[PDB]
């Protein structure tokens, strides 16, 4: 019998009985039908193969279930769609995100810093959110003490995408863009008179084809990549790290062999798979593998399922830092693959490897049956992860 499942219900991605249902769907209907009838990708094939024809497979509708398209790269279609993402590229050229490093790493050591001495913390609070907040803050020219009200702003966007609000949250949802929207215009009006360095500036000279990016969509861009930047990795970061805490011999072979790192996070970012779906609008009905879609629904892709399908990664609930090939899906797959993904895997190697040098013997203080998951139906990962350590002093 199927999974009795609401896969636009956060509470579904809650539960740690979830990839027992992908498991279920990969085996016995691969585009699966949930309770309400939504359809969903659960296999690494059917995922691919959605990516790979956009034409019937569209973004234009929105990536989230019962939500219309916002105007943003992720809910457009090409060739509309690449042009916009040239043009928010000059913001992620291998170049830019690279120089960043000494920059990322002196933040993982302040974080670090803060609480070295004490022997304990909780490692989602104190170190796997608070980093990829403050990179992309430095980016926006957020002011350090004011990185708080912009990860507020973002959890309240990440969570209406992550759900159907209720009124007062929808209400809340559009205060935070309107302050969001104030903050960037200013940001916008300055880099235009007195241009810098910033991620603002940059994308305010950005030319393609004659063309630049409108307020209106630097606004709407710079949104995106800020909650990208400040709801996603920090998943990786907590629940990767937890797997090596629970897996001490990956632990281990890591603490050394430093070369085992990119291996290691390409690992962290299989299992952990912050964003749980993206959504696909049809534009004709179709036969996909096996199940009938109709013209104008929305079919989830199952990214976490895709990483978890044994016909592709063997023996996939074993964590493997050494896992070669480890072709997931985390960040998805063709015209709309992740254009932060170099970024988010220069903060996790960075943190990383100071975790491991500067905690080397971290240890979980509750194991994962009592740690929870965020309800969420969008991007979820560990809500707290208290973790012990031999003090050190600071760096400074
Ligand atoms: C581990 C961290 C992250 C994960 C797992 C992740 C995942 C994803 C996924 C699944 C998509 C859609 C791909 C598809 O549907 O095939 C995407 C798109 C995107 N991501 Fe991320 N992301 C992460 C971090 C970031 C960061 C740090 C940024 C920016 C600084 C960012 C910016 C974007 C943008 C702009 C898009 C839209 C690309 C397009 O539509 O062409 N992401 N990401
Ligand atoms: C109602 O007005 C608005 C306006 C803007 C937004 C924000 N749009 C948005 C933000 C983040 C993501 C998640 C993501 C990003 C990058 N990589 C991986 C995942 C998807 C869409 C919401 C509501
Ligand atoms: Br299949
Ligand atoms: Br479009
Ligand atoms: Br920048
Ligand atoms: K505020
Ligand atoms: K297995």
């Amino acid at each position: 019998e199927a999974p009795d499942v609401d896969l636009a219900d956060g509470n579904f991605y809650a539960s740690r009985e979830a990839r027992a249902a992908y498991r279920w769907m990969r085996a016995n209907q691969p585009v699966f039908r949930d309770r309400n009838g939504l359809a969903a990708a659960s296999t690494y094939q059917a995922v691919i193969d959605a990516e790979r024809q956009p034409e019937l497979f569209s973004n234009a509708g929105g990536i989230r279930p019962d939500q219309p398209a916002l105007p943003m790269m992720i809910d457009m279609d090409d060739p509309a769609h690449l042009l916009r993402r040239k043009l928010v590229n000059a913001g992620f050229t291998r170049k830019r995100v690279k120089d960043k490093e000494a920059s990322i790493a002196a933040l993982c050591d302040t974080l670090i810093d803060a609480v070295c001495e004490r022997g304990e913390c909780d490692f989602v609070r104190d170190l796997a959110a608070p980093l990829p907040m403050a990179v992309i803050g430095d980016m926006l020219g957020v002011r350090p003490e004011q990185r708080d009200m912009f990860l507020r702003w973002s959890d309240d966007l990440v969570t209406f995408l992550s759900s159907h609000v209720s009124q007062e949250d929808f209400q809340i949802t559009m205060d935070a863009f309107a302050a969001y929207n104030d903050f960037t215009r200013a940001t916008i009006a300055a880099r235009r008179a007195d241009p810098t360095d910033d991620l603002v500036s940059v994308l305010v000279s950005s030319e393609v084809d004659g063309e630049r990016l409108s307020d209106d969509e630097l606004v709407m861009e710079t949104l995106l990549i800020l909650i990208g930047g400040d709801e996603t990795t920090r998943h990786t970061l907590s629940g990767g790290t937890e797997q090596l805490l629970r897996n001490r011999d990956q632990w281990d072979l890591l603490q050394r062999d430093p070369s085992l790192l990119p291996g290691a996070i390409e690992e962290m970012l299989r299992w952990t798979a912050p964003v749980k779906n993206m959504c696909r609008v049809l534009t004709a009905d179709t036969e996909f593998h096996g199940t009938a879609l109709c013209a104008g629904e929305k079919m989830m892709l199952l990214f976490e399922s895709a990483n978890f399908d044994e016909a592709v990664f063997c023996e996939p609930e074993k964590f493997d830092v050494q896992r070669n090939p480890n072709s997931h899906l985390a960040f998805g797959f063709g015209t709309h693959f992740c254009l932060g993904n170099q970024l988010a895997r220069l903060e996790l190697s960075l943190m990383t490897e100071r975790v491991l040098r500067r905690l080397p013997d971290l240890r979980l203080v509750a194991d994962d049956s009592v740690l929870p998951l965020r309800p969420a139906n969008f991007v979820s990962g560990l809500e707290s992860m208290p973790v012990v350590f031999t003090p050190s002093p600071p760096l400074g």
